């Protein structure tokens, strides 16, 4: 038996019905609600599982041969759950917290297959790597945290209500905090949307009209999940910015109550703590990846006719047109839309059947004429047969669907997409078992929540979802955990973790979306980087010579300089009120007119300098010209007539002119360079990407079009009654006796290729799949008003279309970007691009800097009793004492919260005294450790200069109690002593070595990030002169707009995060009543609240593909300067 034990262990169908039963056993975990029957179901498994538990045990047929088999990590699951399943059989006490662990056993899929254990093996080793890497990023966000702790102590929590604290209560009357934290119903609501507008001290923060009265005091933050007190809270806070995700959100709260101006510290934030800190771990996970992936019927008659077709197939000459036929079939296809005409879809339908004749006719011939073997044996001749088989039986919704799928075989004369078709293959080839990896573990979580929550989900339902219904995402079925576990693997969490705390309970729920957060999101990495690497007379003469003089003298340069720099500063005072003060108004009149003629005095001087053979060889000077050229246009318009009606059109063009800048400055036209090298390997990953979504846009054209268009009565604004209130648009028209109700069209939707490429990019960026998804799952007809939720399986449109339309096409952009980079480092005068001559030399004296081999130790004193300072001091001791000591008084930082209490304020300030007191004292041992401590290491300047800004701090505290109270400043007087944690520095190692990094990048990023200040700049101004006006839209509110430079400048960044933008993008796209009516008065000439859909999509939809490239330029220069420290 023993014997017979063994010889059906190592039999393979034993190992294979384990496999499939598990899987049986899962399909039948992922039910909710389950019918009693299946119950008795569940004890048969048990069986089937603890047979084994026999075999496997049997297979030892011993005491220490079975304690060596349970000795394995991987059948310590089976023991677990077999042993479960028999106590819960015995005895139930049963809270049905035992109900969950079930979901365990499916790890053993990954046990019983031969690569599964072997890839989670190897995932822990990565994250492992990432030890280094986690230590900085905890210890910078406990950093930035302590930052924002002093900075917005509650001041999140500034609210807007009706005047209170009126007279002799003392406090009771209102027409103390008790009322006030009562009157939430007094909040004022931030217009347009379900918020309590914040406000501020400050003359920058979020203001409230009349009848509002402006006061910190309120109930809580959002949901309470925010705020930035409690470091606890700002660790949070500081993790979403990291993150990114939905951090707009929490930008616009911050600067709606502190002010604009601490923007400073979220870029500062946004450059160092999300951009830097994910990059990083980015570069360690694929280089532990790289490194791991190294480690590893007659004679005559038949004979006559063969060869007389034969002679046929000597020429077939036909693929090229065939190539062009298919092409037109996907136009054909492609001119499709919304409201087609009558004898338009006819002609449509006629050319479809056209083109199916075609194919089919050449089909049926080539599969004859070539070899039926043949084209047996190969199967891309296979599958267009396939696709002919589908279009027969359409010919005798989704019978389209196959139709699209001939373009494919431009892969063989199109290289690249049969790259992205390599790659798609690698995620089910080379890594493809790997993805299985995410399937498990995508299904543990996405049923672990449910039995979890879904209950709690299911009655407390109010709590979550306003409209009273379920929510867009709950987790009560399978479907929609399965819907939420994929959005938090797209790293848009925390905006459902609200929900899933809200309902439930803060712990679980924390330890379950923080673990499929970091776990989830390492699986994608690892799996989106195996992809990327998977991918691998004589007075004229004299005349000319004072000029040559003149214009290569440095005093010209400098001149034209300031020129430059005066007219871009002339262009950022085109605000919207300039009426406001009539002066710089005729000011900035002449100054143009100066610029319009210094502009062309030099464009002169440089014609006869060097003639236009070398003038116009320069693309600088061209474009120097074209702007010169523009301007000229406009001062004779200007005096002469021809104006007014109609250079109006060409005068925002003026916009451009910064554009100057790039040619004289050495650090934007290096990257500028840059880019243009970039354009060969962008324009063809943008066609691929083209037809790669014009499939998905066709798609939704079939399926979708029109069906989207919901949107209301002017009643609400909210989609309506499927009950019904109307159903058709054919039946709002009877309803129609009063125009309140509008049948609109979502903003971006399916009605073309266009509006399809639109809502395609809209979705694949993340920002602003919301109402997309939403209204189109809902509709279920093609002008049917959208059922709350019918058709819901089309996410699986969204789902399969964003993982190509995320996991490769932006997975293939990066790909082609690195080699291109890559290769763009060889042959290359340098080795690393973005570093001018003067910057490549800086940065080699400042990794000279990074001296490893150090000088001579130290002097010993000679002195007996100095000597025994020393011989106290040198040592590992009192430096590691110290660094205990100043993590607790990291600690006694991080405990502080706002209104804490008057003891508690009191004790924390005897606390710093306290400590400071012991680093005066170990500064005087130190200037006499032996004499040169103050020189002899800058870890020990540092110490010194933070002792006396230290004490500086108290003497302050002591001014302010004495003489005078300061309102902001005083904090920034308690606010240095972070300087002081700062020291681990010098003990890390492995930190000292990142942010060393990050210094030595500092100068490439300055140049990708200068030239990016420029482009905001442009397209700043470029708005402030197109953008004026618009209507106030979710994403466009009073503070973050286009009418002044600043505001512009804040938004425009926001949206160099790639964030928002959908929602600064729909209330430009808009159009028409009821948002948008008779177009405005306007102070400008340019009448219009509304925006323009054409420039809309271009402005934005260009700005993110900029601003897109040069970000992914600053992530490479960082992971190049990355591998080059290793
Ligand atoms: C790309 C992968 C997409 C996978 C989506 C699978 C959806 C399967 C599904 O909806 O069945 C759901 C259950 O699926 C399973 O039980 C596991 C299937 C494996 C039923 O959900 P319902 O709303 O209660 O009806
Ligand atoms: C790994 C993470 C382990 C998570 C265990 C945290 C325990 C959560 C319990 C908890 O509620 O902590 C509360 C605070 O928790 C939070 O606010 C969020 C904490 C987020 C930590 C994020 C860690 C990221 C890991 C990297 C206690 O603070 P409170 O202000 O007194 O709130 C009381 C009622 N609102
Ligand atoms: C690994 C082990 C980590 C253990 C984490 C269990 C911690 C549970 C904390 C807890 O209290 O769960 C409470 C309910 O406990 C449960 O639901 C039982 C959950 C069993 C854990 C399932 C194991 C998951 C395995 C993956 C809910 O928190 P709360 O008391 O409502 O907090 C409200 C405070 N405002
Ligand atoms: C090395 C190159 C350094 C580049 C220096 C200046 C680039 C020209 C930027 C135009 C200055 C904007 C002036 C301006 O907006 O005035 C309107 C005032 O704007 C403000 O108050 C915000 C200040 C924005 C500073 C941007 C740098
Ligand atoms: C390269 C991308 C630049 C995209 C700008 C070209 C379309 C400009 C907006 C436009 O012409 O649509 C005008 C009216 O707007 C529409 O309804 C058509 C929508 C077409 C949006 C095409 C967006 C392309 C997105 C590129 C994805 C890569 C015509
Ligand atoms: C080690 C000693 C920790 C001393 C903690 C004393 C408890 C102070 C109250 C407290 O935990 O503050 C709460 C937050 O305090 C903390 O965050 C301490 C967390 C220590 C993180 C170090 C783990 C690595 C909020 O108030
Ligand atoms: C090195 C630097 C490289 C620079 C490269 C290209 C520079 C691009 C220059 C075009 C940018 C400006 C285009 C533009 O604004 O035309 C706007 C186009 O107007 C439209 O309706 C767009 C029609 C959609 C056609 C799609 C393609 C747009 C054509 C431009 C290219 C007109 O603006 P506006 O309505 O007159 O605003 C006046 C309010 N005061
Ligand atoms: C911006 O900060 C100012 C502080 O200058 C806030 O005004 C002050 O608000 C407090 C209440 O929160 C007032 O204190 C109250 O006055 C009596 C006077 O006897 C005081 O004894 C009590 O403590 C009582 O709470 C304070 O008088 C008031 N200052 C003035 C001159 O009105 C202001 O509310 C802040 N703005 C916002 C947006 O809340
Ligand atoms: C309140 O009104 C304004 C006050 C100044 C403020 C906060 C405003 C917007 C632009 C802001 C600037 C964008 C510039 O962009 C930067 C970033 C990159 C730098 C290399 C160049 O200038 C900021 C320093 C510059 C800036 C962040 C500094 C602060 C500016 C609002
Ligand atoms: C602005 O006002 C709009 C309003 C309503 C207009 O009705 C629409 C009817 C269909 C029409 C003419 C328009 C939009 C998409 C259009 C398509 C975008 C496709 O994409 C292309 C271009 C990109 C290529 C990669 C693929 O094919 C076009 C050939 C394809 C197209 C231009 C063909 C014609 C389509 C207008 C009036
Ligand atoms: C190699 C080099 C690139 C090249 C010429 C190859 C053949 C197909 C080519 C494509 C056909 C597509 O046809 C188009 C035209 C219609 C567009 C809507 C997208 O697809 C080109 C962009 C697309 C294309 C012209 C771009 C370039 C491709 C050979
Ligand atoms: C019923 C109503 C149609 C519906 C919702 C259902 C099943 C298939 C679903 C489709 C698979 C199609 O094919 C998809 C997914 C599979 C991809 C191969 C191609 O595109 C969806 C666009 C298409 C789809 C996801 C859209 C919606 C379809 C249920
Ligand atoms: C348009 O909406 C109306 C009202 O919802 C529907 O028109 C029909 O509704 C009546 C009332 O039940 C039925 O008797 C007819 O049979 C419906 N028409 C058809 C063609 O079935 C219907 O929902 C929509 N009809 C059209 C043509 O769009
Ligand atoms: C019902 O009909 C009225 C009259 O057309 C609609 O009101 C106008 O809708 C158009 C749509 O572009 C706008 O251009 C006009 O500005 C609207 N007029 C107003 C009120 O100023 C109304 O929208 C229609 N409602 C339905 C049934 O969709
Ligand atoms: C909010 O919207 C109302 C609507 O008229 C407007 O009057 C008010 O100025 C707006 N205020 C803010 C802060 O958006
Ligand atoms: C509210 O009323 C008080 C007292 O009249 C006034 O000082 C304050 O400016 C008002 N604020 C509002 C309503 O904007």
């Amino acid at each position: 038996v023993r014997r017979a034990a063994v010889k059906i262990l190592v039999h393979s169908l034993f190992s294979m019905l384990i496999m499939c039963t598990i899987l049986t056993n899962c399909v039948f975990m992922a039910q909710h609600d389950p019918p009693p029957w299946t119950k008795y179901v569940e004890y048969t498994f048990t069986a089937i599982y603890t047979f084994e538990s026999l075999v496997k045990i049997l297979a030892r047929g011993f005491c220490l041969h079975a304690f060596t088999f349970l000795r394995d990590p991987w059948n310590w699951l089976d023991f677990s759950v077999i042993v479960m399943a028999y106590t819960t059989e015995f005895v139930d006490g049963n809270v049905s917290a035992l109900r969950t662990f079930r979901v365990l056993r499916a790890l053993k899929t990954i046990s019983v297959i031969s690569g599964l254990k072997t890839i989670v093996g190897a995932l822990i080793q990565s994250v492992k790597k990432l030890a280094d890497v986690m230590v900085l990023t905890v210890f910078c966000l406990s950093v930035f945290a302590l930052i924002g702790l002093q900075l917005f102590m509650g001041n999140l929590r500034h609210k807007c209500v009706r005047n209170f604290t009126e007279l002799n209560g003392n406090g009771s009357v209102e027409a103390s905090l008790d009322v006030y934290l009562n009157d939430p119903a007094n909040y004022l609501l931030k217009n347009g949307t379900t918020d309590v507008l914040l406000c501020g001290n400050s003359s920058d923060a979020g203001t409230c009209p009349e009848g509002y009265r402006c006061l910190k005091a309120g109930e809580n933050p959002d949901h309470g999940y925010t705020s930035f007190d409690s470091f606890a809270w700002a660790f949070l806070a500081l993790f979403r910015l990291m993150t990114q995700d939905c951090w707009e959100r929490l930008y616009q709260q911050t600067l709606r109550s502190a002010g604009k101006i601490y923007m400073i510290f979220f870029m500062l934030v946004i450059f160092l703590g999300s951009f830097y800190l994910v990059n990083l771990i980015l570069a360690v996970v694929a280089m532990a990846y790289e490194e791991q992936n190294q480690a590893t019927e007659c004679c005559p008659l038949w004979m006559s006719i063969k060869q007389k077709v034969k002679f046929v197939v000597m020429d077939p000459f036909a693929d090229l047109t065939i190539t062009m036929c298919i092409v037109l079939n996907t136009l054909f296809m492609a001119l499709e839309h919304y409201n087609m005409t009558a004898e338009f879809e006819e002609m449509l339908q006629v050319g479809n059947l056209v083109f199916t004749g075609i194919f089919t006719a050449e089909m049926t011939f080539k599969i004859i004429a070539l070899d039926p073997y043949y084209y047996f044996q190969q199967g891309w001749n296979i599958f267009d047969s396939i696709i002919v088989i589908l279009s027969l039986m359409e010919l005798g919704s989704v019978l389209r669907s196959f139709r699209l799928l001939r373009v494919f075989k431009l892969a063989k004369s199109w290289p690249t997409l049969n790259t992205l078709i390599k790659i798609i293959g690698n995620s089910v080839g080379a890594l493809g078992n790997l993805t299985l990896v995410l399937a498990i573990i995508v299904f543990i979580f996405a049923v672990v929540g449910m039995q979890l929550f879904g209950k709690n989900y299911s009655e407390l339902r109010h709590r979550i979802s306003d409209s009273g219904l379920l929510p867009r995402w709950h987790m009560m079925d399978f479907f929609h955990a399965f819907l939420i576990i994929f959005r938090i693997l797209c790293g848009e969490w925390i905006e459902t973790m609200w929900d899933c705390m809200e309902v439930s309970g803060q712990s679980l729920c924390l330890l379950v979306f923080l673990l499929v957060m970091v776990i989830g999101n390492l699986v994608v990495l690892n799996l989106f980087l195996a992809l990327l690497l998977s991918s691998f007379g004589k007075v004229w003469w004299r005349l000319r010579k004072t000029c040559y003089r003149i214009v290569e003298h440095s005093w010209f340069e400098t001149f034209i300089i300031f020129m430059i720099l005066l007219s871009s500063g002339a262009l950022a005072f085109e605000d919207i009120y300039l009426e406001e003060r009539k002066t710089i108004k005729v000011l900035l009149e002449y100054a143009d007119k100066m610029f319009t003629y210094v502009f062309v005095l030099e464009m002169l001087l440089k014609w006869v300098a060097y003639g236009f053979k070398k003038y116009f060889t320069n693309a600088w000077c061209w474009l120097d010209f074209l702007i010169v050229d523009v301007s000229l246009v406009s001062l004779v318009a200007n005096t002469l007539g021809f104006a007014e009606m109609g250079i109006k059109s060409l005068r925002t063009l003026r916009a451009l002119r910064p554009l100057r800048a790039l040619s004289r400055f050495e650090g934007m036209r290096v990257v500028v360079n840059a880019l243009v090298g970039a354009i060969p390997s962008i324009m063809n990953v943008l066609l691929v990407c083209l037809i790669f979504w014009l499939i998905f846009s066709i798609m939704g054209v079939n399926l979708f079009a029109g069906k989207f268009g919901r949107c209301i009565n002017q009643t609400e604004g909210d989609l309506p009654l499927n009950y019904t209130i109307v159903n058709n648009k054919s039946e709002c028209e009877s309803f129609n006796v009063t125009g309140e109700l509008y049948w609109t069209k979502v903003k971006v939707n399916f009605d073309n290729v266009g509006a399809g490429y639109l809502a395609l990019l809209q979705v694949a960026t993340f920002k602003g799949w919301m109402d997309i998804m939403y209204a189109a799952v809902d509709s279920r007809g093609y002008e049917e008003q959208p059922q709350w939720e019918d058709n819901l399986y089309m996410y699986i449109y969204f789902v399969v279309f964003i993982i190509f339309g995320s996991f490769f096409t932006l997975n293939l952009f990066i790909g082609v970007i690195i080699d291109n980079f890559n290769q763009q480092k060889k042959k290359l005068g340098g080795q690393d691009i973005f570093m001018t001559e003067e910057q490549k030399k800086y940065y080699n004296a400042m990794k000279k800097l990074g001296s490893k081999k150090p000088q001579k130790p130290i002097p010993r004193p000679l002195n007996k009793y100095q000597g025994f300072i020393f011989d106290i001091v040198t040592k590992q001791a009192f430096d590691v004492t110290i660094m205990f000591l100043i993590c607790l008084n990291m600690v006694t930082m991080m405990v502080e919260t706002d209104d804490q209490s008057p003891e508690k304020v009191n004790i924390l300030a005897k606390i710093n005294l306290l400590f400071v007191a012991i680093f005066t004292g170990e500064c005087i041992v130190k200037m006499a450790a032996l004499r040169h401590y103050y020189f002899t290491n800058s870890w020990n300047i540092f110490d010194f200069v933070v002792v006396i800004l230290s004490i500086v701090g108290t003497v302050l505290s002591d001014i302010i109690q004495k003489y005078f109270f300061s309102p902001t400043l005083f904090r920034v007087i308690r606010l240095a002593r972070i300087g002081r944690i700062l020291r681990l520095i010098r003990g890390a190692k492995g930190i000292r070595t990142l942010l060393f990094a990050l210094m030595m990048s500092l100068p490439a990023l300055f140049n990708i990030g200068l030239l990016l200040f420029l482009v905001m700049f442009i397209y700043s101004i470029f708005g402030m002169a197109n953008f004026a006006y618009v209507k106030w839209e979710a994403g466009i509110d009073d503070m973050f707009n286009f009418q002044t430079f600043a505001n512009s400048m804040l938004c425009l960044f926001q949206i160099t995060t790639s964030a928002g933008w959908d929602g600064l993008l729909s209330p430009i796209l808009n159009t028409g009543p009821p948002y948008c009516d008779p177009n405005l008065p306007n102070s400008n000439g340019s009448r219009g609240n509304c925006g323009s859909p054409a420039v809309g999509i271009l402005f934005f939809t260009t700005y993110i593909i900029i601003s897109f490239l040069i970000v992914v330029n600053m992530y490479i220069a960082i992971i190049l300067e990355n591998f080059s420290v290793a």
